[PDB]
């Protein structure tokens, strides 16, 4: 089997980027966030607080035919941008695109905490990280391309991000159409339940490639691209007047600028992220200070390779029993 779904970006700014889910019988069309940096499958519900509802679609599991309470389970998240949900969970079947699970686990919330709240276009995020992940206790669940896994043609997904564009997430096969061209395979640690793999360095602008490893996670479900403050600092040293404000929470630049473009390495090849992609807008409505896409992980503990620079990328996560990641230019 094989299924294959539009992803859109839920705002001007490519904030994030939702993707149509079937959930239940009949169908309910709940819009999640498809995360490759968590691992649990959670919705807006019948049971989330009513206070903490602001324009989602809710999942009613009592609609459901095929909805059936797992007894005992809860589950409780927190994300590194300091976001928050729990509550319990139903077995119900589910479809991305054509490919449907059957005993997923659809964690129902009770709590959301006030981003979420916020964000009246996210019903819900849809976990692709490695289940060892998976908050729900005292079982604990697998996502749903783990599930799917020995079902698909192939035991893979692709994401392919827009830039201020749909893109497309597909399960199963890889869309040789989708990419300009080689993919080029790169090892991944699955020790802490990432998809963690290692850059070949980088480069800022035309500037010369410098060769350094920089161990970070594919991770769709964050926004910037979070580096080590070394190579942040080398990139924003190329934009007059950009500076790191802690009143702000990270770098910002004149909105006058000509942003450079940025380069990883996958091996020995490169992915080129454009000036475009890394300008955020006015840090608030009508400031002449734009927000940086590319900001410091120091203090995050991690490197995160999030939508800036994944969206420059035509990326595979290969869920075979040897897991890798390819990247390819588009």
């Amino acid at each position: 089997s094989t299924g294959s779904a539009t992803t859109t970006p839920i705002d001007s700014l490519d904030d994030a980027y939702i993707t149509p889910v079937q959930i239940g019988t009949p169908a309910q069309t709940l819009n999640l966030d498809f995360d490759t940096g968590s691992s649990d499958l959670w919705v807006f519900s019948s049971e989330t607080t009513a206070s903490e509802v602001d324009g989602q679609t809710i999942y009613t599991p009592s609609k459901s035919t095929t909805a059936k309470l797992l007894s005992g389970a809860t589950w409780s998240i927190s994300y590194g941008d300091g976001s928050s949900s729990s509550g319990d969970v139903y077995t119900d079947t589910v479809s991305v695109g054509g490919l449907t699970v059957t005993g997923q686990a659809v964690e129902s919330a009770k709590k959301v905490s006030s981003s979420f709240t916020e964000d009246s276009t996210i019903d819900g995020l849809l976990g692709l990280a490695f289940s060892t992940l998976n908050t729900v206790s005292p079982t604990q669940q697998k996502t749903f391309f783990d599930n799917a896994k020995a079902s698909l043609d192939s035991p893979v997904f692709t994401a392919d991000l827009g830039y201020h564009a749909p893109g497309t997430y597909n399960f199963g096969f890889i869309d040789t159409t989708a990419y300009t061209g080689s993919i080029t395979y790169t090892a991944v640690s699955t020790k802490q339940g990432f998809w963690e793999w290692t850059s070949t360095g980088y480069a800022v602008g035309s500037g010369t490639f410098k060769s350094t490893s920089i161990d970070g996670i594919a991770d769709t479900g964050t926004t910037l691209l979070y580096l080590p403050a070394t190579v942040v600092s080398a990139y924003w040293a190329q934009v007059s007047g950009a500076k790191s404000s802690s009143s702000v929470g990270g770098y910002v630049f004149p909105c006058s600028a000509t942003l450079p473009s940025f380069t990883f390495g996958v091996g020995s090849a490169r992915i080129v992220i454009p000036g475009d992609y890394i300008d955020f807008g006015p840090i608030s409505t009508g400031s002449s200070s734009c927000f940086g896409g590319i900001q410091s992980s120091a203090g995050i503990g991690i490197n995160i390779f999030g939508d800036v620079a994944l969206k420059a990328a035509f990326v595979v996560f290969n869920g075979a029993t040897t897991p890798t990641l390819g990247f390819a230019s588009k």
